[PDB]
């Protein structure tokens, strides 16, 4: 188990923090989502939310990246939710698959429950 | 018509706000988009826009929500863009299916037109 | 080349900087992730990143616009990453396609690599 405070940014100005899986990836059309694991966990900084978004080159290969939102206590394991377009797709471990996007999290008065 | 601020958060560090369809829903992959009626109408707080996403037990069931903007001054439903990725795919009404997430609208020099 | 400061907002509460692509658009479903040239170019406005999303209107005509995270200091071309869902997709050139969202690029300590 890895903090979010472990992962890279590319550069300076990159938006995201790079997420790899710790497995070799074979995705297939017919599988539809797989959850990748990527043995990083949550908790994120306070009154942030996290989100995971596919890097384009990846998605440009036929592996999509479905959006996933990662609340600011979660304190499990950050996955990739992931499926092969078109094409089948493989990824190798330790490649570049997602990237995690850290964003305010505004304060509202709805209910919790 | 119920507006936002009848929205639930599952708890204080949920970055979404839960979203339900008021039908029952049978997706096919065939069907393509398909819009998800809420019964929740916009508008957004000042100096916010939406985004809507699906929950991520929901997508790893099949069931693909497409990123939804929601415009600050929008009065409209707000509707989910949903689609079976592979499977039928059903929801039963109350079920929640889509999140709204409350993001900050940067304001620019862009011109209105 | 332009800028995004040559983007144009809908309205005044609208989230996103509309984008067009810059030639006929004919989409398969066969075809895969297709990056559409749109002949606007980075960078974005400092402290800030950019994020491409579909419209909901296109989203609903089986187009679907894959997420694009667009960094603050890309000097590129910003690209819609475009998938025809179920059907034959035409979109004819100058018609809007996408959404650039601008959002606080929040700072952390993560290393640079």
């Amino acid at each position: 188990k890895q903090p979010i405070s472990k992962l890279t940014r590319a550069t300076p100005g990159s938006a995201g923090l790079d997420l790899c899986s710790t497995s070799h990836t074979v995705l297939t059309p017919e599988m539809g989502p797989q959850a990748l694991s990527t043995g990083i966990y949550g908790p994120l900084p306070p009154n942030t939310f996290g989100l995971i978004l596919g890097r384009s080159s990846i998605t440009m290969k036929g592996l999509q990246v479905y959006p996933g939102v990662i609340d600011n206590d979660y304190t499990g394991e950050i996955k990739i939710m992931a499926k092969a377009v078109n094409n089948i797709v493989t990824v190798s471990q330790g490649n570049r698959i997602a990237q995690l996007i850290l964003l305010p999290l505004i304060e509202t008065d709805n209910k919790v429950q």
